[PDB]
């Protein structure tokens, strides 16, 4: 026996209701927006009938920073391994995909908007990387993060390969100035709400505020479970490991 997955958003959602283009940029490191939780997620939308477009962009292709320091592979080349996941994404999820129709499912791959489908993205990082040069908030921001994160990635790699904490915190740093920058990425795709099982990225939301000047219409959601007749997904696996994890998990079978 299992209870069912709900979702709900947070705050008022007088922004949905206004909205006909929603947004979500998919984690690899995210349990939340997989299986039954995302199917959850469409479950929720789908009730606010003035959405006609949902829009997932496919995070995986920002990982390659540190596919690198695991591998030492090329950066382009880092970049297929970590496409890997975006692979596994899809093919886990079909269900939810299929099931927003009649709403408009747009998928966009990171690579898209970082290599093209032009040099917009070059100069959306100019404006960045400007900012962790010329704003000691948002220099302090990237870097709490590659400290923070730097640490995690360097003591989860010390055992199996020479690495430095000066090597992972660089990789940590490439990796939340991307992050940041595709906000000026996604404009591009006519959002009117974007959302997260979670807090928005801080990076994100900064360099939004600094280079629109306009509050970015972010809203969460969270889950709770009830008792129902028939519950779904009862012969899901009962392991909560995102698709980064098993990758990762992966890439050590062949050291």
């Amino acid at each position: 026996y299992k209870k069912m997955k709900k979702a709900k958003f947070q705050g008022n959602v007088d922004i949905i209701k206004n909205a006909q283009c929603l947004l979500m940029g998919i984690s690899m490191n995210q349990t939340h927006q997989s299986g039954e939780e995302l199917y959850a997620f469409i479950n929720e939308i789908k009730k606010y009938t003035n959405i006609k477009k949902v829009i997932f962009v496919i995070t995986d292709y920002l990982h390659r920073h540190y596919v690198q320091l695991e591998t030492g592979l090329p950066l382009e080349e880092a970049g297929k391994e970590a496409e890997k996941m975006g692979e596994s994404w899809l093919q886990l999820n079909e269900a939810s995909l299929n099931s927003l129709s009649p709403v408009e499912l747009q998928l966009v791959q990171w690579k898209s908007l970082v290599e093209g489908s032009d040099t917009s993205y070059s100069d959306c990082l100019s404006k960045t990387e400007n900012c962790y040069r010329d704003d000691p908030f948002f220099q302090q921001m990237v870097d709490t993060y590659s400290n923070e994160f730097g640490q995690k990635h360097c003591n989860r790699l010390k055992n199996r390969i020479e690495i430095t904490l000066e090597a992972c915190q660089q990789a940590a740093k490439n990796y939340f100035l991307e992050e940041s920058t595709i906000i000026l990425k996604f404009i591009s795709l006519n959002f009117d709400v974007i959302t997260y099982p979670g807090k928005c990225n801080q990076g994100i939301n900064y360099i939004y505020n600094k280079y629109i000047g306009k509050p970015l219409n972010f809203i969460s959601y969270r889950f709770r479970s009830e008792h129902v007749k028939n519950s779904l997904f009862s012969f899901s696996k009962k392991t909560e490991e995102s698709i980064n994890d098993a990758h990762q998990f992966r890439r050590n079978i062949r050291s």
